């Protein structure tokens, strides 16, 4: 919780796990550059919530690199998420602070991620 932070190293609350390369566009610095990891990233989605416990839940776009627990992607959201899939093999999102994204490595993780995103936004908004 506030003390002892799970849902990150031990994963635990990971409802979805996909595989892709964590990309990012630092404003316009070159373009979609691999922030970290590069060689595949162990990314996923965990449905978090406020410790108050009122049913209402949030979402955390969290992802380690494909090299054990090293957080290379972290995008916590409370009630706000705007995704945009630019290409069938590249889905991205803007959190005001930069515009992050990832490059799919198979139609499996592609469709799986889009599915998770769709459901996430769905329950997040209504």
């Amino acid at each position: 919780g506030s003390m002892t932070e799970e849902t990150h190293p031990d994963d635990d609350s990971y409802i979805v796990r996909v595989k892709a390369v964590v990309m990012t566009r630092d404003d316009s610095s070159g373009g979609w550059f691999p922030q970290e990891g590069g060689g595949i990233s162990r990314v996923g989605v965990c449905k978090v919530m406020h410790p108050e416990g009122n049913g209402r839940s949030g979402f955390l776009i969290h992802g380690e690199r494909q090299k054990d627990k090293l957080v290379v992607l972290e995008c916590y959201v409370r009630k706000d998420l705007v995704y945009t899939k630019a290409n069938p093999t590249f889905h991205h999102w803007k959190v005001d602070n930069r515009k992050f994204g990832l490059t799919f490595q198979s139609p499996a993780d592609a469709r799986a991620f889009d599915r998770g995103v769709r459901k996430a936004i769905e329950d997040l908004i209504e």
